[PDB]
């Protein structure tokens, strides 16, 4: 191609120029330079400047074809294929350029077209790297191995999808050849490639998926880092593949991992690390690595302390690695202490000792660490040293350096529960106290781990808090206005917890004082299109149902707030829909909130929304809200429902009509979120309905058996299946009665194991009604039902005695002598608690 001898030395000197030291000229050059991008015969100067004019320096050269890497990045539509072709030709050539960087450009540019005008685009390319693998010049070897990597990097399920019909059979067992190959450098560079196809569990390699961990353990010893961590990766990897292809070898294994956790270069120590969590999974471990234990457990704990360099990063957002070993290490222990339980003391309590009372405070911190980090795994067998060391712990919330305080507060958060157990004047004022002195902390990290670990507390201090009340205040309305972006988040927690923990107890006019105007605040110096909003009416909506009925002076602006921001981005859906290219996406955290918030006065002030709901075309809105794509938002609308149906159901009994068949759509346990809500919503929504649900009935009644009969439910979804479908039952009796049979067993099975509550007392109404009609619906598994009736410590008089009246009946029925064998089943904790309360 033409040179045009006017275009190069155009070009030349606005290269040259293009490196000159001052930023005044390099940017004038570099911007009026890409810009001559205009011509279609641009990208055609950006390569014959590096492979042909070799009688230019090297960096020229280099930094012309680099360029061109970026005119790939953007400006690769405009491409004329003339240009193209001789571009891809002139690299799939010169791949082992005599010089290393001239060699290493193009691999890059190559890496770049092979990812930006795909790889099918370029057909001949891969066939002719693999080929160019075998190539007797080191320079064409390495150059083009090294670009088959980086490709093989990206495009790792393109190649293996039929877009390229499949190259991997013929490059597979080729990768795994050179698994021997003299050279280090390419030795890595082949198990980097064969590494990408472990997870994506492909077939091509599943065929050499012997001769791979065969050729992998050949390389076990190898002392090149690069090498060793990549047989680490592909070692860790297999334990979730194929985990068979490894049992037998393992042995050999956990022992070279735990070797190579200590490797002299760090990246190995740390994928050597990343084993011990992948390993901590399947149930085998109990079995194996209790004899490793007290040889790993110190090689774990060696690691969690600080790296040097790690202290200078910290004592912009001040950060270390988002991954580092410590936190590997860390990891992996917690994992552990999950694993062995109490069973596990032995083998670390003794460090602890030597550890948290050490001199040197790095060693300190560490140790405070690993005591917050077994925590939860080795919480029955922790108690008995907590007594005398959580008083510890609250001194360190003192110690002069930043990072050990920090710490402290976290690993005290994570022994809060046996905290809140004993009484407060000993552990929980002391720790409350000098939690919220940290909270204010000068040091930007301390206030983080502070007021995190605070939150933490509340959620386990219910209503011990109370008391303490104006001093929590106090301290964290002030942290209102010192607190900048991420630690203003957790601030809002703090807040939310509080009032969700203390809930009404925080309705006193001098606390809302405080709360409110910091807040209020806020609330107006933003704006319906501000995502900050989120963690304020997140928080919000936890204030409002705490402060009830001392919301009142605020509900008005704040619900119509709500309406507004649902409005305008449920609006901005379906325009975002019927045009694409003009209406903007919308995010639905902003109507997710908004309806949360909502729910939120809804509850707080019940019957006093009335006027609220009544002036605005809010209803509808959900009823838009429950169909939308997005399962939040579907949740977030159903818990309105059930709480405006618990508010004033009046002006829900209109939309209830077309409302019903949506909550039975929604009734898919796939959402755990969704179809809880959708449940519970149906209860409230029945109980308020009467003999007028008789036609939905049949609709929802079926799948919540089918869901209270399914294997991994959670409780909370179970919880709420079990008391709606009494409800239905209680209103509807002759309709749900002669189901009885299926879901009399899962109910009790769900319903023994929750409080004595009003949920719990219509519940059992329910039961109680559907047994009046089919008694023959209990007899069967009158057990299960005992141990439910059990359950009750204070059950309301009249349904006590409904209770009552039930096994008497029963009783009655059967013969006393009939009666003797049934009862000789039950715990004595059952067994004379029934006799007793309601009598034989």
């Amino acid at each position: 191609w033409k040179p045009d001898e006017q275009g190069l030395q155009q070009i030349l000197q606005l290269l040259k120029e293009s490196q000159s030291p001052d930023t005044t000229i390099q940017r004038t050059v570099q911007q009026k330079l890409e810009q001559l991008n205009q011509y279609p015969d641009f990208n055609n100067y950006l390569i014959f400047v590096l492979t042909k004019l070799k009688s230019e320096d090297e960096p020229t050269r280099s930094l012309s074809g680099l360029i061109l890497k970026n005119n790939v990045k953007a400006h690769f539509q405009n491409f004329p294929n003339g240009v193209t072709d001789f571009i891809k030709s002139e690299c799939l050539n010169n791949i082992g350029d005599s010089s290393p960087l001239i060699r290493a450009t193009v691999g890059i540019l190559i890496t770049t077209i092979a990812s930006k005008g795909e790889l099918q685009n370029w057909p001949d390319l891969l066939p002719k790297l693999c080929s160019l693998l075998d190539s007797e010049d080191y320079n064409t070897c390495e150059g083009a191995f090294g670009a088959l990597q980086k490709i093989c990097e990206d495009s790792a399920e393109i190649l293996d999808s039929d877009v390229l019909d499949r190259p991997l059979n013929i490059m597979i067992p080729k990768f795994l050849q050179f698994f021997k190959h003299s050279s280090p450098k390419i030795r890595s560079h082949a198990v980097a490639c064969v590494n990408q196809f472990i997870i994506s569990r492909t077939q091509a390699l599943m065929l050499h998926i012997d001769s791979f961990i065969e050729n992998l353990f050949a390389l076990a010893g190898d002392e090149e880092p690069e090498v060793r961590k990549n047989v680490c990766r592909a070692l860790v990897m297999l334990l979730e593949v194929r985990m068979d292809r490894l049992l037998p070898h393992m042995h050999n294994i956990v022992e070279y991992m735990l070797q190579r956790t200590q490797d002299q270069d760090e990246n190995v120590a740390l994928e050597a690390c990343e084993f011990w969590l992948t390993l901590a999974e399947q149930p085998i471990c109990k079995d194996v690595l209790v004899r490793h234990l007290p040889k790993l457990i110190p090689v774990l704990v060696n690691g969690m302390k600080y790296s040097d360099i790690d202290i200078i990063l910290l004592k912009d957002d001040d950060t270390i690695s988002d991954w580092n070993l410590r936190k590997c290490s860390a990891a992996a222990l917690d994992v552990l202490a999950n694993v062995y339980r109490d069973e596990l003391l032995p083998h670390i309590l003794p460090l602890l000792k030597e550890l948290l009372f050490h001199h040197e405070w790095v060693v300190k911190e560490s140790g405070i660490l690993v005591l917050g980090a077994i925590a939860e795994g080795c919480m029955q067998g922790m108690i008995p040293y907590l007594p005398e060391l959580i008083p510890h712990l609250i001194q360190c919330l003192s110690d002069k350096k930043a990072l050990v305080r920090s710490i402290t507060c976290w690993t005290l958060s994570r022994y809060a529960h046996w905290v809140v157990s004993q009484p407060p004047d000993t552990y929980l004022k002391p720790l409350m106290t000098e939690l919220l002195k940290r909270i204010l902390d000068s040091n930007k990290r301390v206030q983080e781990a502070a007021c995190s670990a605070f939150a933490t507390l509340e959620e386990e201090a219910c209503t011990e808090l109370v008391p303490y009340l104006a001093y929590i205040l106090d301290t964290l309305v002030f942290a209102f206005s010192k607190y900048q972006h991420k630690n203003l988040l957790i601030l809002y927690d703090a807040i939310g917890t509080l009032a969700d923990s203390v809930g009404h107890h925080l309705n006193k006019p001098e606390y809302i004082q405080m709360l409110m105007p910091p807040l209020i605040q806020k609330w107006n110096m933003l704006k319906d299109e501000d995502k900050d909003l989120f963690p304020l009416l997140e928080c919000l909506s936890s204030v409002a149902t705490a402060l009830q009925s001392g919301f009142l002076p605020y509900c008005e602006p704040v619900y119509q707030r709500c309406v507004n921001l649902v409005q305008k981005t449920l609006a901005q859906a379906m325009l975002n829909n019927a045009q694409p290219d003009q209406y903007e996406a919308p995010d639905k955290d902003f109507m997710i909130v908004a309806l949360d918030l909502l729910s939120g006065l809804a509850e707080g002030l019940g019957g006093n929304i009335e006027q609220l709901v009544a002036r605005s075309n809010i209803l509808t809105l959900m009823y838009q809200c429950m169909q939308d794509k997005m399962p939040e938002v579907r949740q977030s609308s159903f818990a309105l429902l059930g709480d405006l149906t618990k508010a004033c159901f009046q002006h829900v009994k209109p939309c209830i009509a077309d409302f019903m068949p949506i909550l039975g759509t929604n009734l898919n346990p796939e959402f755990i979120s969704v179809c809880n809500n959708a449940t519970w919503a149906i209860g409230e929504i029945s109980i308020q309905m009467g003999i007028e649900m008789q036609p939905y009935i049949p609709m929802v009644l079926h799948q919540l058996v089918e869901i209270i009969n399914r294997p991994n439910t959670p409780k909370t979804l179970l919880e709420n299946t079990a008391i709606t479908i009494g409800r239905l039952g209680y209103v509807c009796p002759q309709e749900v009665a002669p189901m009885l049979q299926q879901f009399i067993r899962p109910w009790c099975t769900s319903l023994r194991n929750i409080r004595d509550n009003e949920e719990k007392d219509s519940a059992f109404r329910g039961i109680c009604t559907m047994i009046s009609v089919n008694p023959s619906g209990v007899i069967q598994d009158f057990i299960f039902f005992c141990d439910a009736v059990a359950s009750w410590i204070n059950p309301k008089d009249d349904l006590r005695d409904m209770f009552c009246k039930i096994l008497h009946g029963f009783k009655n029925q059967v013969g006393d002598e009939n009666w003797r064998r049934f009862s000789d089943q039950f715990p004595l904790p059952l067994k004379e608690r029934l006799a007793a309360f309601y009598g034989v």
